[PDB]
């Protein structure tokens, strides 16, 4: 049953696109950061179906948030970006940890 939670996860990954233009410089350095995120989306997507559920969202969660670390720690005068990505991502763990812990 658990799987549609992904529909909410998508926003996060797409929210990063903005982060790239306001994390510090461009996408070049973010590519290595959002890579963690994007790579996590699958770890989470493949999780929704019990491919490591109730256990990966704890250590993997920080993996999607860490992306906003390099970013949030270098808001290159573009808080408005991350603000939208942090409110989304930081609010992602909710619909995330809320799924397995529902």
């Amino acid at each position: 049953m658990y799987g549609k939670l992904n529909d909410l996860l998508e926003d996060l990954q797409e929210v990063l696109k903005n982060l790239h233009k306001n994390w510090h410089g461009g996408k070049d350095n973010l590519h290595d950061v959002d890579n963690h995120l994007q790579n996590v989306i699958e770890d989470i997507h493949d999780f929704m179906q019990g491919g490591g559920s109730g256990g990966k969202l704890q250590e993997m969660m920080k993996e999607f948030q860490q992306v906003l670390d390099e970013l949030n720690n270098h808001l290159q005068g573009g808080k408005h970006t991350v603000h939208h990505i942090e409110q989304n991502i930081k609010e992602i763990f909710h619909h995330l940890e809320e799924l397995v812990h529902r």
